[PDB]
C-alpha cells in the first residue's frame, strides 16, 4: 500500500507513535517519507546482506526474521514479511523498540541525516489529526 502523507499520519497516531519517545508525529512521517516514499512494500538489501523491510525500513540484521541474513537477531519477534503489510501495527510496534534502544531516532540513518533538526511539522500540517 502507497499512503497518502495525512492518511499515514493519521494511522501512525493511531497506533501510537505520536510523540512516542518524544518525537512528534512529523518525525515519524518523515522518515516515513525518504525511508519508503510511504511504500508499505518497499525493500533494499544492504551491503551486509540484510535487508530493510516496509514504511519504515527496518532491517533483518537485528529486528525481523528473513531467513537468510546470517548471524542475525529478530528482536520484534516478527517474519519480516510481517512488516510489508497494508496494515502498518507490526512496522510501528517494531519501531517502538528499535527508537527506544538507545540512539533513539539515530538508529534510521535517512531520519538523521533528510528529517533531524528540519521543521519536521510540515509533515503533519494541513491534516485532520
Ligand atoms: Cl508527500
Ligand atoms: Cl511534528
Ligand atoms: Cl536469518
Ligand atoms: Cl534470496
Ligand atoms: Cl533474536
Ligand atoms: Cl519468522
Ligand atoms: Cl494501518
Ligand atoms: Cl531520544
Ligand atoms: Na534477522
Amino acid at each position: 500500500k502507497v499512503f497518502g502523507r495525512c492518511e499515514l499520519a493519521a494511522a501512525m497516531k493511531r497506533h501510537g507513535l505520536d510523540n512516542y519517545r518524544g518525537y512528534s508525529l512529523g518525525n515519524w512521517v518523515c522518515a516515513a517519507k525518504f525511508e519508503s516514499n510511504f511504500n508499505t512494500q518497499a525493500t533494499n538489501r544492504n551491503t551486509d546482506g540484510s535487508t530493510d523491510y516496509g514504511i519504515l525500513q527496518i532491517n533483518s540484521r537485528w529486528w525481523c526474521n528473513d531467513g537468510r541474513t546470517p548471524g542475525s537477531r529478530n528482536l520484534c519477534n516478527i517474519p519480516c514479511s510481517a512488516l510489508l503489510s497494508s496494515d502498518i501495527t507490526a512496522s510501528v510496534n517494531c519501531a517502538k523498540k528499535i527508537v527506544s534502544d538507545g540512539n533513539g531516532m539515530n538508529a534510521w540513518v535517512a531520519w538523521r541525516n533528510r528529517c533531524k533538526g528540519t521543521d519536521v511539522q510540515a509533515w503533519i500540517r494541513g491534516c485532520r489529526l
